[PDB]
Formats: C-alpha cells, sequence, structure tokens
C-alpha cells in the first residue's frame, strides 16, 4: 500500500574499536576520543511503501550527556555531546549524515536534529527528492570519561537514539514511523600503562 513503509534499525558495531592503548603521556587525562568505530549506512531505514514521498528523518539522541568535546571524524572540528553509556568510564560521541554520499556529517550536539536534508534545520518545507526510500550514515566514536580496567571491557548493546520519518504527505508524516538507532554491544580491549 501507498504508505506502508516499514522502519529498519541502523547499527553500528562495538567490535570494530581497536584495542585501545593508552601511553603514560595520555593516561588518567580526561576526557579523551580513544578510537573510532567501523562507519556503517542503511539505505532502507524507511522503505516498503508502494507510493513514492519526500521524506526527512530527524533524530533524536536518548542516552544522558554528561559533557561535551571537540573532535573532527577521520571518516573542521566540532563540539560533540558525551553520551554516558552506562559502562563506568565509557563515553560515546556521534555523528550522523543523509546516506547518499555528498551530504555532511552532522555533529550530535544538540536534543534532535534533522539528519538529512540538513536544510530541514532551518527550513521547514525541506525534504529530500521523492523516492522509496529513506536512509543514513552512523558514525560513532568511544571517549574515556574516566577509569576503565585493563583487559576486556564488556558493553552491552545500546540504543543510541531514534530517527522519525516526515514527509509532506500528511497520511505517512502522521504515521510517525520511528527506527532505532543502534550500538551493538561487543567487548573493548583496553591496555593502560604509566
Ligand atoms: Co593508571
Ligand atoms: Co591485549
Amino acid at each position: 500500500g501507498a504508505n506502508d513503509y516499514v522502519p529498519s534499525p541502523i547499527t553500528i558495531n562495538t567490535s570494530t574499536l581497536p584495542v585501545v592503548v593508552i601511553g603514560p603521556a595520555d593516561a588518567h587525562t580526561y576526557p579523551r576520543v580513544i578510537g573510532e568505530l567501523t562507519g556503517t549506512s542503511n539505505q532502507y531505514i524507511f522503505n516498503g511503501g508502494s507510493l513514492i514521498a519526500l521524506m526527512r528523518g530527524k533524530f533524536t539522541p536518548t542516552l544522558p550527556k554528561i559533557g561535551k568535546i571537540t573532535y573532527n571524524f577521520r571518516q573542521q572540528s566540532s563540539d560533540f555531546d558525551i553520551f554516558d553509556t552506562g559502562v563506568p568510564g565509557l563515553g560515546i560521541i556521534i555523528g550522523m549524515a543523509g546516506y547518499w554520499p555528498a551530504t555532511p556529517l552532522v555533529p550530535i550536539n544538540s536534543s534532535s536534529i534533522y539528519i538529512d536534508p540538513v536544510a530541514a534545520n532551518t527550513n521547514p518545507n525541506a525534504y529530500n527528492g521523492a523516492t522509496g526510500s529513506f536512509g543514513a550514515r552512523l558514525y560513532v566514536a568511544f571517549v574515556a570519561t574516566g577509569r576503565l580496567p585493563n583487559g576486556y571491557v564488556t558493553i552491552p548493546t545500546k540504543q543510541l537514539g531514534h530517527i522519525l520519518l516526515e514527509s509532506n504527505r500528511a497520511s505517512l508524516n502522521n504515521k510517525r514511523l520511528t527506527a532505532p538507532v543502534m550500538l551493538n554491544g561487543g567487548r573493548a580491549h583496553h591496555h593502560h600503562h604509566h
């Protein structure tokens, strides 16, 4: 049916964090970015309806934010909210972008933001060109916010936030379809030396 779009999560994997080695120069200095996860993408965060639509995606982070940190993703520098994972000593920062490669990375540093098209953040009438899917790219870096144990650190799967689907077709907009933005759990490997 015309509006039978269905949500699909976008996920990024703890297991891709490189081994974290902290030497005497950066030991006990907080906060500090300790590594980036492999960036991911999902073309079909919303997909399925038979009638094409002009769509946009609004992201809302849902973890507690405890501070800010300046960072430039390897995948200018910007401020990012540091979100508390619930694991002592570990925070995360988030960036997101449109699925299409030319769209810019959007730092997560506010209560909610349109990740694509970014024009919608200053124009409430701005949507993506009409098509059958809405997708995104996801970027995450881990932050040492405090002492971490040596060895393997278990990181449970966490929901980072959700994307709300909006459209200039009211019947689709009124569904308030939402898709989870997920950090798949894993183990970080951490070595700390003085
Ligand atoms: Co120490
Ligand atoms: Co080791």
